[PDB]
């Protein structure tokens, strides 16, 4: 399910916005947040952690400014809470929902930069977190 770059952060219940390379290269155990069936921001914790190496990650940037770092094959949580990955939402210009009832935009820039370390949590209930942004990523 994709990956993300080192300066992607996660919000935690047991320290707060941290990056997720961190979380991965120093296998640190915490609790993320993730909406349940009823659209509920629950809280888990970590199951796994997995490191992908080197991938090709492209620029994920935002009509607002908002700056984010991932591969064309991680999946994100539509409006609707589809999971696509980021390479079809660019093409039908969806928007991706929010947790702090954010304006929704789809992606207004993308380009590849390169191969960058990324990282991907592993989770048993849901495979989705939350961002620093209001966004979600799902495996």
């Amino acid at each position: 399910g994709g990956a993300l770059s080192y300066e992607t952060e996660i919000l935690t219940v047991e320290y707060g916005l941290l990056p997720i390379g961190k979380i991965v290269e120093k296998r640190i155990e915490c609790t993320v947040y993730s909406v349940d069936n009823n659209g509920n921001i629950y809280t888990q914790p970590v199951a796994q952690w997995h490191d992908r190496g080197e991938q090709e990650v492209f620029e994920y940037c935002l009509e607002d400014g908002s700056l984010i770092r991932a591969t064309k094959d991680h999946k994100f949580m539509t409006v609707d809470g589809q999971m696509l990955p980021i390479d079809e939402i660019f093409e039908r210009e969806l928007d991706l929902m929010r947790v702090d009832n954010l304006p929704n935009i789809k992606i207004a820039t993308r380009k590849y930069l390169g191969k960058q370390n990324v990282y991907d949590i592993g989770v048993e209930r849901d495979h989705n977190f939350a961002l620093k942004n209001g966004f979600i990523a799902s495996n």
